């Protein structure tokens, strides 16, 4: 396995920051990835051998460390927006051999300007018209998450306590709704006969991460807790 | 006893409503009052017996029919948004003569001007700084609800899946943060010892009565379908 700490993380610019990827595959090679909304996966840093490290094609402003043969650390010493990214670690072969490379689960770090910034979503939940399209439905329910920042959630779909997977139409990526605010819909789609039935349960679910357990929250407001949000409705007769 | 129906109403200027109250205590007199935030509980119209209706002091704009001992109902012809307010039933004894009537749960009724003004809620938890003040705490946790329209809510806590009623301190009344907007808050205290569990789940519901089922939303957008809004987070080590 790799593995990677912290999963999500913010930051606020000139602050320092370390990502940590840790593997049990006993592998020689480690790398430090980016992936950016529209470019690509690009390497940051690299390293061969416990001790040892190399620049990859994005270097600047990035330092690594390899302490042992199954720690890889990505070290920021002074956090710039445009650090704000989805880093990916991985072990294995060689240098763009990703058929011999196992990757680590990814960490969202998004570099503020201030950490009053964070705010939490307000989640809702509509009944889509087919009178407004020629073609069929919309989905039965749609989930509307808005007004968050940074994009560091994760939304599911609960009928009558258990989670879904199917008939589910999430949007791929937050959609930048203003300056400081995202936007996230999905749709949901069971029988209009499930649906009508008043006994049945639907939740939507919104997992936020904002602040960190070390993260110091400035004086002067109440500091934001929230980290799930849920929006529910029960079914409507038939 | 004595119930109401609907428990919750909103009406577009101009609509038709009716209030019904049914009680089971085989009671002559029956009534129907409003409660004003400010004002007093006043007496719109009663009853003396199955059949018959009298005026009481404020009857203007609405009308009320006792078709049997059993149901007493209040009935607005053309609603007007000064209509907007707490309906209580109640039975019993004379006129004024408090101690002999048993009074119905109350039906909250919000005539406005376009049912697209109905908006739930925003919920959110926050912690709230000790630094602040000279004095102690300022509750564990806080919960705010805002940005809802109209004020149709009913906020409740919960602490590892248990609804909890020590502790808490809800605002008495949503405060119109706006125009077409309303905010509450409530605080939850417990022992910091069992904040710091990480074990613990704490969650503040927000239930909002919008549309009900014989309301139809006007085409254009989807329908505001949610009931029920939960905030919840994990308690931080100690």
């Amino acid at each position: 396995a790799v593995t990677q700490s912290p999963r999500n993380k913010v930051a606020v610019t000139g602050g320092k920051v370390t990502l940590s990827c840790q593997q049990t595959n006993n592998h020689n090679n480690m790398y430090w990835y980016r992936q950016d909304t529209g470019h690509g996966l690009r390497l940051i840093h690299y390293s061969y051998g416990a001790g040892s490290t190399e620049k990859g094609d994005i270097p600047d402003g990035y330092k690594a460390s390899r302490p042992s043969q199954e720690q890889f650390s990505l070290i920021l010493e002074l956090a710039t927006p445009s650090q704000t990214s989805v880093y990916f670690c991985a072990s294995g072969g060689g240098r763009g051999s990703y058929a011999e490379q196992f990757f680590g689960p990814g960490t969202r770090l998004t570099v503020l300007e201030d950490l009053r910034q964070v705010t939490p979503p307000k989640v809702s939940l509509f009944e889509p018209s087919k009178a407004e399209i020629a073609n069929k439905q919309k989905a039965t329910l749609v989930c509307l998450a808005r007004g968050f920042f940074p994009d560091h959630v994760e939304l599911s779909w609960w009928v009558n306590g258990k989670e879904v997977h199917s008939g589910v139409s999430t949007d791929p990526q937050a959609y930048k709704e203003s300056n400081y605010s995202y936007c996230l819909s999905s749709r949901l789609r069971v029988s209009a006969t499930f649906w009508h039935n008043p006994r049945n349960h639907f939740r939507c679910q919104v997992q936020f991460h904002g602040l960190s357990e070390e993260d110091k929250w400035p004086e002067g407001s109440p500091k934001p807790v929230t980290q799930n949000i849920s929006a529910e409705a029960w079914g409507r007769a038939d």
